[PDB]
């Protein structure tokens, strides 16, 4: 700490009034601008030398909504704010002179921190030196940058007007930042073709050297088009503060040593300020009938808008409200969206709308093997999979944690709330749905090791899975592998040796807790196996253990021939017996140990389990199968007679296997899933053949749909420095829109048609700098230049009292041709509104013929002749076809009035009335009123 670092006496408190204006717009063309008064009376308390502290009170920001005069009131959002603004102090280290350190509060939102930043950013003033100009490399919100020191006007020893420039361009933390871009997307470039800087003025006392009263304001112009830099798309944010009173130890030290530099905050808005989110899609809805596609790309840039200042929480709260005005559009936003919440809203929606729940399961499983888990997602996939249920929801949770725990080894409260779920699905001892508990198994038998510093309960609720009987046989020995791939515990080697020794215990059960156990095996454990062995009474158990003994002996692999070691010194007294036929008796096959394990019954010889492993644990194969005997004994135990009728009786037939890579459980294939692959395929037969129903509803008509389809092909949006604290984001996206409006609505026998589906494309290069607040207020005037085409014709032919009349409805609305040219909107927080078109040297041109009798085709436009077009100001180009009026439509119209006076007439109805008729008896009239050729 210097001696004469600041300009400011502790113990003497400093009462300052804070503005700021963040003014924007095209100056010269016009004066009205998007600007965001703020201002707020400021406590500096200063505990000592280098030390302060921040308070402020009546924090009021003020909206721009008219002129004469700036018109100034109230936000819904200001009470808020300034609470927010009074909700904590500040405390502000500067030792040294040069380095500068944060105390913020803990709990202090960080949108707030950085407004308090560049609050203080302005506070700070450089001693004198002996050169009135001098540059200097200062810090500032925006860390080291080129200050100018110039002094205002010096009185020799001191000067307390003084001056200020920093070039913001040439900032340290001038870094642009990540933005919510769409996902089918140049920063260095665009920063080139943009102006950054500030330019002010301070006022000190000779009296104490304090700040009498400082000035700031800064420049952001749109380069390209600009004129003289001084014209065109510019933000000039001001900073001013004014001293009121400098009234009257310790330093409130807080543990955060946050440092000035601007932390980076998504701009927001509240549901306050994203209330209109469901009128930003009924706006859409008005193009139903106004049909005025024009600015629908401009809509949809809205929609980008709103949805990049959304809350995910709003969002998913809102999803059906998004979704019940049209689906498909709503759904193609979300696609567009670029945002992480869209991804968990779909499917949500999806289940919501029964749309063919099966493969809906299908793209959650597929979508859950992403490498970028949220855990927003994670919350919604573990809700649906607890919905269904399915095969496809259950194995993509399962890879899901385990791809989360492996991108993100931080425990959080949703795998607890998974855990007591799925320890709530098994009940006690896995007495529930059997398939689902065995589904459920097979799936925490994959990150039961990540939930292993979770809860112990996973293995003390699975063992009594494993000790109690109650459960099928098959879930029983699930019950086992549910800890195959789990590091077994001292209690849990324990209990698995006791239902271990368990003679009555199935053979494939014990060998899979034999296995359990070896996975960490134990000399005492293995000398009361190998004791115990000579007296042991199920051959194929004792097969299978000679040849794990066998395989572990001669296990050539060196990590391995430690354990080969202690097994020869065990089994010194007494080598394993003879091994039987593998080709026909249960033995482990332990072949980079790929293992074979061909278990069955003693009873029988045809292997009951079928297991294959490799190897991390790369791959593993397993098959349990049962209910073949009798069918191999049905012949092998004239015959085909009675074999037919005896088909029926056979017991059934009972197949499970499975496969499971790099532990986790792939996914398993059972008999009951062949005849549930059989039930879906008669489902789909049924839908087949629901088509014939469905072209009921296709010819009920009745019908209007806006396939409006939107697209952005340049997302370059990104912060960079902002004087005014407030972030200064930075957008800029090339918006394409094309699409036809194509309904269905006729009668046949009541002979009626029309036409429909005009198609139209619209562009819009929404671009400039985003003067936003988040969840504040924003401001700023993106570029509004719209390239519109509108095609596509519209008629409607209908039959009545005999009347075949044929109208060719000339539309209400006169259709366009083309559009370009510039059309600016001043974009407020509340709602942006057009900007006002300039009218001097607008030469007002306007190309119109009637072409057609009845029609005008018609072009206009205006643009004054100093910023280069388009930033000169307000550009018009529109070429389009008009109903003059005097034909308000065509209409063929036929009638077969016997006398037969059948008229074929072609009338055109309007305040003119041409028409070709033909009546015929032989009557051979032909009527041309245009060359009047009335035959
Ligand atoms: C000022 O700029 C210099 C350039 O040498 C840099 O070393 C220093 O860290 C900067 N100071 C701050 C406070 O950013």
């Amino acid at each position: 700490c210097p001696k004469d670092a600041t300009r400011f006496k502790h113990l003497r408190k400093y009462t300052y009034n804070y503005e700021a204006e963040s003014s924007s717009g095209v100056p010269g063309t016009a004066d009205s601008r998007s600007a965001t008064r703020i201002n707020c009376k400021v406590e500096l308390e200063v505990p000592q030398l280098c030390s302060f502290i921040l308070k402020t009170s009546q924090c009021t920001l003020k909206e721009v909504y008219g002129f004469n005069k700036a018109l100034l009131k109230k936000t819904k959002n200001s009470e808020e704010f300034a609470a927010a603004m009074s909700r904590y102090e500040l405390k502000l280290a500067i030792p040294e002179g040069k380095q500068v350190f944060l105390y913020p509060e803990k709990d202090e939102p960080t949108y707030i921190l950085n407004i308090k930043r560049g609050i203080i950013s302005a506070l700070l003033v450089p001693p004198e030196t002996e050169e009135a100009k001098q540059v200097l490399f200062l810090d500032t919100v925006y860390g080291n940058c080129s200050t100018h020191f110039t002094v205002k006007t010096r009185k020799g020893n001191v000067a307390t007007e003084i001056s200020t420039e920093r070039d913001l361009g040439q900032c340290d933390r001038f870094k642009p930042i990540r933005t919510g871009i769409s996902p089918l997307a140049m920063t260095r470039p665009l920063s080139t073709l943009i102006s950054s800087s500030q330019s002010c003025q301070y006022t000190l006392d000779a009296k104490r050297k304090h700040v009498a009263e400082a000035i700031c304001k800064e420049q952001h112009l749109f380069l390209p088009f600009s004129y003289k830099n001084k014209y065109g798309m510019v933000a000039q944010v001001t900073q001013t503060l004014k001293l009121e009173d400098t009234p009257k130890r310790f330093f409130g030290e807080g543990t955060k040593k946050m440092g000035l530099a601007f932390e980076s905050t998504k701009s927001t808005s509240p549901p306050k300020q994203a209330e209109a989110v469901l009128k930003t899609l009924q706006e859409l809805k008005k193009l139903t009938i106004s049909e005025q596609n024009i600015q629908r790309a401009n809509l949809f840039n809205k929609l980008v808008t709103e949805l990049r200042g959304l809350s995910d929480e709003a969002v998913t709260s809102l999803l059906p409200q998004l979704i019940e005005v049209s689906s498909p559009i709503t759904l193609q936003a979300l696609v567009q969206c670029g945002q992480p919440q869209c991804s968990t809203h779909i499917l949500q929606w999806l289940k919501r709308v029964h749309a063919n729940p099966l493969l809906i399961d299908v793209v959650t499983y597929l979508v859950a093997l992403i490498p970028e888990p949220s855990a927003q997602q994670l919350r919604e996939i573990f809700n649906m999979a607890r919905d269904q249920r399915s095969r496809a929801t259950l194995y993509a949770l399962s890879h899901a944690v385990n791809n989360y725990h492996k991108t993100n080894p931080t425990g959080t409260q949703e795998l607890l709330d998974i855990a007591n779920y799925l320890m709530e699905q098994i009940q006690d001892d896995c007495t529930g749905d059997e398939d689902y508990t065995y589904l459920i198994l097979r799936v925490i038998g994959n990150m039961g090791q990540t939930m292993e510093q979770l809860t112990p309960e996973l293995k003390s609720s699975i063992l009594k899975c494993v000790q109690s009987t109650k459960p099928s046989l098959m879930i029983q020995k699930a019950a086992i592998q549910a800890l195959r791939k789990m590091e077994p515990k001292d209690k849990d080697q324990e209990v698995l040796l006791q239902t271990f020794l368990d003679d009555a215990s199935p053979g494939d059960k014990r060998l899979a807790a034999y296995l359990m156990l070896m996975r960490s095996p134990s000399q005492a454990d293995i000398n009361k196996i190998v004791q115990i062995l000579p007296w042991e009474q199920n051959e194929q158990v004792k097969n299978f253990v000679a040849s794990h003994i066998a395989n572990i002996l001669n296990s050539e692999e060196l990590d391995i021939q430690d354990l080969k070691k202690l097994v020869k010194e065990a089994l010194k007294e007494s080598q394993l017996p003879t091994v039987m036929d593998f080709r026909k008796f249960s033995r482990n096959y332990q072949l980079a140990k790929i293992e074979g394990n061909l278990i069955f019954d003693p009873n029988n010889y045809l292997p009951k389990e079928s297991m294959l492993k490799t190897t991390a644990d790369l791959i593993e194969i397993g098959l349990e199968g049962k209910g073949f005997e009798p069918t191999l004994e049905a012949l092998f135990g004239l015959s085909v007679e009675k074999l037919i009728k005896d088909l029926k009786s056979k017991e059934v037939p009972e197949a499970r296997a499975y496969l499971r890579i790099l532990g986790e459980e792939l996914g398993f294939a059972s008999l009951h899933d062949l005849q549930l692959l059989g039930k879906l395929l008669l489902m789909g037969a049924r839908t087949l053949q629901g088509i014939p129903q469905m072209i009921g509803e296709v010819i009920r008509k009745g019908s209007k749909n806006d396939f409006f389809l939107h697209y952005i092909f340049m997302e370059n949006a990104f912060e960079l420095p902002t004087g005014a604290g407030l972030q200064l984001q930075i957008s800029s996206s090339g918006v394409i829109a094309p699409g036809a409006k194509a309904g269905v609505k006729l009668e046949v026998a009541n002979m009626q048609a029309e036409l429909v589906a005009k198609p139209s494309v619209s562009v819009e290069f929404v671009t400039n700098m985003g003067i936003i607040i988040p969840d504040f207020a924003r401001s700023g005037v993106q570029m509004n230049t719209n390239f519109f085409h509108e095609s596509g014709l519209e008629a409607h032919v209908a039959l009545k009292a005999g009347k075949l009349k044929f109208i060719i409805p000339s539309p209400k609305r006169p259709v366009k041709l083309l559009s370009g040219g510039n059309t600016l909107h001043l974009v407020s927080t509340t709602k942006t509104e057009v900007i006002p078109p300039l009218i001097e040297n607008r030469q007002s041109w306007s190309v119109c013929k009637q072409v057609f009798p009845g029609l005008n085709y018609c072009t206009s436009g205006a643009y004054s002749n100093a910023s280069y077009y388009p930033l000169t100001g307000d550009t018009r180009l529109e070429l389009e076809l008009r109903p003059t009026g005097e034909i308000e439509q065509y209409s063929v119209s036929a009638t077969y009035e016997l006398q037969d006076t059948l008229k074929f007439v072609t009338q055109a109805e309007g305040a003119k009335q041409t028409e070709a008729t033909m009546t015929f008896k032989l009557s051979s009239e032909v009527q041309i009123p245009d060359f009047d050729v009335d035959l």
